[PDB]
């Protein structure tokens, strides 16, 4: 038992499944360039 | 049940939480071209 | 028996591998200054 | 001893450490910015 592992373990498959969640890498660049400037 | 893994499942959250708190700097371009040019 | 933790030790070695994996991949940024402004 | 979670445990050490350093690195953007051009 000790579920501290379990949770363990998901806290590291959550950062993974996040770092590419975030890394996705969208298209469209220009977007970003108006956000920035107007 | 030793802390060896109290330490470890704590170290995750904190590489977590860490690495989201600089994402929420999402949007904010104009700040880095200042910060490159003059 | 206790497998929970070698996933564990497992899927740290992949988030680590990859971090690492995608610094050595970010470079050619002229391209994306191109295909943005089009 | 069960080193594995020795293992694990400093495996996510590493990342960490490693994910800091490497945001300590990028100082300037002027420096990205002559990487693309040309
Ligand atoms: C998460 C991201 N850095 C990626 C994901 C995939 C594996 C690696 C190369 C490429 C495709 C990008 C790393
Ligand atoms: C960590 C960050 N990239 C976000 C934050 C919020 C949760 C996840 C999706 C989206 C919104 C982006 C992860
Ligand atoms: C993973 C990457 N950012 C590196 C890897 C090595 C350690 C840090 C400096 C340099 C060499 C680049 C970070
Ligand atoms: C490494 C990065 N997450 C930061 C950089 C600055 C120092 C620390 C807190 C905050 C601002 C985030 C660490």
């Amino acid at each position: 038992s000790d579920p501290l592992v379990v949770a363990a373990s998901i806290i590291g498959i959550l950062h993974l499944i996040l770092w590419i969640l975030d890394r996705l890498f969208f298209k469209s660049i220009y977007r970003f360039f108006e956000h920035g400037l107007k």
